[PDB]
């Protein structure tokens, strides 16, 4: 009831002597590799529900409440895949239907080898545009074809080398993906933090809304990528806008408004309506019908989607002679990809809860991307807008995935052909509208202004890495700039000097409480870092400063009054009253309560605090050394005169106790 | 004399009850501003000792001891300066006269602005190198001169341009020093270990061993740089070693002989002799006097220092438009250069103690490398075998390098002539033998595999990433991999599960002592390292494991015996002896005194834990959380219920207390 101890001080050598190691446990490698090696059922069973997720859930399938949420989040989001796919085929600078394969091939295979059940995988502008620039790049718009035969001007000969040289990079994305996944490459996404990934997010929505502003527009501008792409793209669309299309424009704009008016009603009235409309399927229906019927592309000259050949292309093995430089691309490719799908990964089951393994993520989106490239298909991460519809919508498993790969599955082999008079401006407007949910992420800025300094200076980082200079030299340096707030953490710590709570073994802050008062002769200073090589001579600094009490200017003061082995040396001077008035301190309690570790950095400048203040006649007591520090401590030397091994005590109010006892029996 | 305390359980409602806030002292940025601002004599005294720090020690200098001390030391440095500032300059692709002046003009200065009194500073090999590759870009071998006149092959024109471009570069990089220690960048010093730093001297030690290796051997091969450039040119000697001269490596194996022999008989005979012999004075002498008497430059063709002007040449403005391209380069020196001589400094206060200030440091060389620019210069930093050589001897004071300033000048002025026939196999012999302190650097790789795993990691992997990966992008990746590793031990830290030693309160990890006996129902869990977004899923997973009790089994073997707001909810189920045995823990508790901060993941984790733990029945108390451990959860909306304050207890002890009075109340 009451908190009664009675217990001689237990300073180092004390407990020490109180104690008894106990015997440690077989540590063998050889022992780790041994059951490795053994053959069990059981891990038989986990090694094919850790590769084949889809053996573990699909027999477990639950038909009575999930049936009908899956079929509804299935059908919003292959009616988001299809416009959201033509579009972000048209900006990897291939024809229109090759995003149809992407959207079919790969999500199919992601059931059978992925892990979250609220992840749609379909193509990614970035990484699209990504692609187009690979393919600009080994084959231009201005490339002379021997072919020859036909008249002036070529398209398909063009668009069949700007696809193989994507069905080249493609497969070198998922080799690449599948190699680091069955290389244990899953541990990299703890390093991803909430406001590293919505910044990220943030940025690349804002990177999709520049770059479909183009289409948006009907303006006919270049494909600025690399760094400082956003600004070149929107400096080229906003100088070129004088060739601004009406028509184009007028239909993008009526689109935009009618997906921004359905999507409020659907908010508004999410109570009430059992399930949310198909809005996008009436967006895409009306804006293919007024082009059809009133024949914009023949009348004003309004840019069109085109032909979508209608069949499925039959497995083709890709070239791998492009790997020659491609290579340099597709490891950027398959690091965004990883980097964005395991983001929203982590997104979704912190929303919710499940397995999120980064691994057989990775190794799922490998395989499906290497087996899609034979496919005539391109790269393929988790699309963003998407991803958000269906989890909103209320998606619980990934059959809702499969059912929008079947209905683009329908769309490519049966109505392929509506959609050839289909308006650009129509695709613009339904990513645009759709990167709404993306742009709310904006709201971060004042919760983290509130909350902590330094996740919003990690947010506002990201956000300006990945928008201002690239997004796949974005990641690093936001990953590499947190790491470094972590180390600013660790060099810019609270020095707090302690005091005793009255009658009681409580220390705490001597400017933070009027009943703590400090104990006489006696100060405390505690860390609450690790005391390394970073921090080591800001954490001496900070000693001489707060307590106080500096070797330096005491013997300086000593040597003026002057004027007119054992760890500390007694003072010599002879009595006199002219010392500058102070609390004659006879020993300093360092607290490493909250000291983690040290190095030789650390150590060297503990030895030279102890060997300063010894000098002057000061102790210096350590209190609450945990075993690593003690371990540290010993392993550097610190502990080379056994006679330091009595500074160090258990607790504070043990070392308290051991420096009043010491001058208790000084004066006797 | 005996710890002896009787207080209430303190948890936190009632240790915050029995405590009152103390006003906080005024805090305003325009204070600090304010005095600032006001001109008060201290601080203009203090102003001037700080930028020109001659006028502290200088008028202090003791002429008792110190004299003999700094003129050995000065003589001896000198001495060195001599023949390593001519294979310097020899480096640079400039005339070796341009040595002298770099060992001349920035000496000086630094004895008027300059913080470390025992450091020399000379020209540098990896700085010249670096320059004569830029004088090499710029200006190329084959060059037409357009002046014409004289016969075929010019050299005095191209030597020029090359200085000329030197000169630029110089200028640059000291207005950037400059710049940089004004902008207060010495802070950045304290991220350079002795790890560290010790392996950049030796990788740098490697990089001047076979950059000379090529005058040594008398082979005329090419000067690669840049990446791998250790082995392109020590693989570019090899195969090229057919060429060599039998005389000159003759002679420069009998130099070295003669240098080794002399530095053995110099530290055999350290106590018995007053002063070591100037050796390098020796080995110079009778060099030019054999190659003089003998005519090997004559006779067999042995490459030769050539001519030494005799003069000072008249200040004069160095071209600032070659700042174009030489900018890049410019600041890659300013910055390996800063890093060497803060490396140097620090060691050697460390092996000494005094004043080290890095902004100081910057602020001298930059006005040091600028105000030699406009003297036909180039850019100087701190030479390391010298430095070591000069703190051997007994240097005390920068008075030695002043004297080693004028004896260059005595050299420059009066025997520029005598040294134009000493044999560059002299110069590579001199400088290669005095790199052996700084290869017996390699002994800290078994000291550091005994002492620290992380330290050997981090020296390891900085000498090879300056050895094979350039010197100037060496730096910055060490500088990172540090950083790195101490995220490394944040995220694996020592989970421990502790116990309590009987009738006391200490509270010691359970497998490393035989006394320590565990709590009846209570599990402790300890980490020593912060919860936050790297270590946070890694913290729940092991805690899961090391305590035994995880709610994901314990929920499902409910559910299988079935098949047969407040915080917690208690166990429902019906009373059946089915449940896998255990030791039915009704508290878990979390220990929070090594936890130094939280971030939001970290909180997210913690309500997480909290909640799935109180699902299955089972309470989570937090023991010893800091001040700012607090202010995060508070922040970060932990404590929305206010009855999750009552989960807070001060030690470890009181939350132990707490749960026995609280299993004790339930029962009644
Ligand atoms: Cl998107
Ligand atoms: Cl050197």
């Amino acid at each position: 009831q009451r908190y009664y101890v009675e217990r001689p001080i237990f300073s180092h050598p004390v407990l020490q002597e109180r104690l008894h190691k106990k015997d440690k446990i077989s540590e063998s490698i050889g022992d780790k590799l041994k059951q490795a090696f053994t053959c069990t059922p059981k891990k038989i069973r986990n090694i094919i529900y850790m590769f084949l997720p889809i053996t573990k859930w699909l027999p477990a399938y639950r038909f009575k409440e999930y049936v009908l949420g899956d079929i509804v989040s299935g059908i919003s989001t292959g009616v988001l895949q299809l416009p959201q796919g033509l579009a972000f085929a048209m900006l990897a600078a291939v024809p229109p239907v090759f995003g149809l394969y992407s959207s079919f091939y790969p999500v199919i295979m992601y059931c059978f080898f992925g892990t979250s059940r609220h992840i749609s995988i379909g193509p990614f502008a970035v990484i699209s545009l990504m692609i187009g620039g690979v393919a600009v790049r080994l084959v231009p718009d201005d490339i002379v074809i021997p072919g020859g035969v036909n008249a002036t001007n070529s398209t398909e000969a063009r668009d069949a080398l700007r696809v193989k040289v994507a069905m080249s990079v493609t497969l070198l994305t998922g080799i690449i993906q599948f190699c680091l996944g069955v290389c244990r490459f899953g541990f990299v996404a703890i390093y991803l933090t909430e406001p590293l990934v919505r910044g990220f997010t943030t940025a690349a929505a804002v990177h999709v809304f520049t770059s479909m502003l183009k289409y948006l527009f009907g303006v006919k501008t270049k494909r600025y990528s690399g760094i400082f792409s956003v600004v070149y793209s929107t400096v080229a669309v906003l100088q070129n806008v004088k060739n601004l299309n009406v028509c184009s424009l007028g239909v993008g704009l009526m689109v935009f408004g009618l997906l921004l008016g359905g999507k409020e009603f659907n908010e508004r009235f999410k109570e009430k309506l059992p399930a949310p409309i198909p809005l996008e399927f009436f967006a895409v229906v009306m804006g293919t019908g007024i082009s059809a019927g009133f024949s914009l592309h023949e009348s004003y000259n309004v840019d069109v989607v085109g032909t979508l050949p209608l069949g499925l292309l039959p497995p083709a093995n890709p070239d791998t002679s492009l790997f020659h430089l491609v290579y340099v691309d597709a490891i950027a490719i398959a690091i965004v990809g990883f980097s964005v799908t395991i983001s929203m990964a982590k997104t979704l089951a912190n929303k919710h809860g499940y397995q999120v393994d980064g691994n057989q993520e990775l190794i799922a989106l490998g395989l499906c991307n290497s087996t899609g490239s034979l496919f005539q298909t391109f790269a393929i991460s988790c699309s963003l807008s998407r991803s958000l519809v269906q989890e909103g919508t209320g998606g619980k498993t990934q059959l809702a995935g499969c059912l929008a790969s079947l209905m683009i599955l329908l769309v490519i082999l049966a109505t392929g052909f509506l959609f050839e008079s289909l308006p650009q401006a129509v695709l613009s407007a339904i990513v645009i509208v759709n990167l709404k949910g993306m742009f709310m992420q904006f709201s971060d800025l004042p919760f983290f202004w509130r909350t902590s300094k330094i996740e919003l200076t990690i947010w506002l980082t990201t956000f300006v890495s990945s928008l201002f200079l690239g997004l796949d030299y974005g990641l690093i340096t936001a990953v590499i700039i947190a790491l470094m707030t972590v180390i600013y953490r660790t060099q810019s710590p609270s020095y707090i000097v302690l005091g005793q709570l009255p009658d009681t073994d409580v220390y705490i802050d001597i400017d933070a409480y009027e009943e703590v008062k400090e104990v006489p002769g006696i100060k405390i200073f505690q860390i609450n870092a690790p005391i390394y090589y970073a921090n080591s001579d800001l954490y001496s600094s900070a000693l001489k400063r707060k307590t106080g009490v500096n070797p330096a200017f005491i013997l300086g003061a000593r040597r003026k009054a002057m004027k007119k082995i054992v760890t500390k040396s007694t003072l010599p001077e002879e009595l006199q009253r002219f010392m500058p008035p102070g609390d004659n301190v006879h020993t300093i309690i360092l607290d490493f309560t909250q000291v983690n570790f040290m190095d030789s950095v650390g150590v060297k400048t503990l030895a030279g605090i102890v060997k300063e203040y010894g000098d002057v006649g000061i102790y210096v007591y350590l209190a609450g050394c945990s075993a690593q520090v003690v371990s540290d401590l010993t392993q550097n030397q610190f502990f080379e005169n056994p006679a330091l091994l009595d500074l160090l005590f258990h607790s504070i109010h043990d070392a308290v106790l051991g420096s009043q006892v010491r001058e208790a029996l000084a004066e006797q």
